[PDB]
């Protein structure tokens, strides 16, 4: 029979990217929609460079250009920043290429947590040479990193080994949550995606609430929802690669945002192949934040299945979603 899964989670957690991985592994890619994602990807390139140059002078302390000759380039991006009907000429990409080379732009980028920057910014700025081509055809990875806000309820159906899987993609930001109750129809499991990398960042709806705290507070609402007593949650502790990069950078300490982290220790009861202990301790702590919520209530009527996920790694999502189907079988 058909298993109906529901992706819940805060904004920009990675739910839509999970479906995109399902369209890579169990349906044949994307229909040629697509070729319009080029516009969405180019909007990301425009959004990233616009957000960084506007932040260089509003961050405290501010960041100047490393080369004063780049001033006319920053003046160009500020003039095209509000234009919604942008043409995307080569002049745009030529300035973005040399602006990203300016160390001041990189310096402002490394402080991105002090403003709102999409997580695909570094990837597309580092892949500007391809995106600027006239015959630029997006890679599957380019399509995974493409960020578009989800409004409404998007449905995706696929089957693996002759069993059907209906998947519901929803919007994560606060105003989209109002419609979530409509998706509570005939749900076999819930896939809650949480952005573990965003422990030092704030959400976009108010620029005040901590993003990881938003996921934790939202996860408690789902777990302790009166209507969801029976429903179990498959917890995707997402963005492990971006989580490792900032733990290995050592600039934003988790303790600064979650003080109880100083006492948490890796439970002696197993890391991956040569995984840095700093990365290990970080991801197991974020897990114990959720597991603490889910162990407090439930009384055995439903359970929570955690997984470490990287929604942009096709091989990872294959492995994670593979034994997800095993969990559904044991539910029988
Ligand atoms: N590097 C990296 N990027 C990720 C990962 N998961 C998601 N992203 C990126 O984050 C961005 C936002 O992901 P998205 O799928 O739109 O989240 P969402 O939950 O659907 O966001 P919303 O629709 O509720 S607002 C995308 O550009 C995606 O590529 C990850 O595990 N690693
Ligand atoms: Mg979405």
């Amino acid at each position: 029979a058909t298993h109906r899964l529901l992706l819940l989670g805060a904004g920009e957690s990675g739910k839509s990217t999970i479906v995109k991985q399902m369209r890579i592994l169990h349906v044949n890619g994307f229909n040629p929609e697509k070729k319009q994602k080029i516009l969405d990807i180019r909007k990301n390139v425009k959004d990233a460079i616009v957000t960084i140059v506007s932040a260089m002078s509003t961050i405290i302390p501010p960041v100047p250009l490393a080369n004063p000759e780049n001033q006319f380039r920053s003046d160009y991006i500020k003039s095209i920043a509000p234009i919604t009907d942008f043409e995307y000429s080569q002049e745009f990409f030529d300035h973005v290429k040399k602006l990203w080379d300016d160390e001041g732009v990189k310096a402002c980028f490394e402080r991105s947590n002090e403003y709102q920057l999409i997580d695909c910014a570094q990837y597309f700025l580092e892949r500007i040479d391809s995106v600027s081509l006239v015959d630029y055809t997006p890679t599957d990875q380019d399509l995974l990193r493409c960020r578009v806000l989800t409004s409404g309820i998007f449905e995706t159906r696929f089957q693996v080994d002759k069993v059907n899987f209906h998947m519901f993609d929803v919007g994560g930001q606060r105003d989209e949550r109002r419609k979530w109750i409509q998706c509570f129809n005939d749900v076999t499991a819930i896939i809650y995606v949480a952005a573990c990398s965003s422990y030092n960042m704030v959400i976009r709806e108010d620029n005040n609430t901590n993003r990881l705290r938003e996921s934790l507070d939202l996860f408690e609402s789902i777990w302790n929802n009166r209507w969801l007593r029976t429903i179990s949650i498959i917890l995707f502790l997402n963005k492990q690669d971006m989580l490792a990069e900032k733990v290995l950078a050592g600039k934003s300490k988790i303790e600064d945002y979650f003080p109880e982290y100083a006492n948490y220790t890796v439970p002696e009861d197993t890391p991956d192949a040569g995984e840095d202990p700093k990365v290990t301790r970080a991801k197991f702590f974020i897990r114990d934040l959720f597991l603490r919520i889910s162990t407090a209530t439930g009384d055995g009527k439903h359970y929570c299945y955690p997984h470490f996920t990287c929604a942009v790694d096709t091989e990872n999502i294959r492995r994670v979603f593979n034994d997800c189907r095993d969990i559904i079988q044991r539910m029988h």
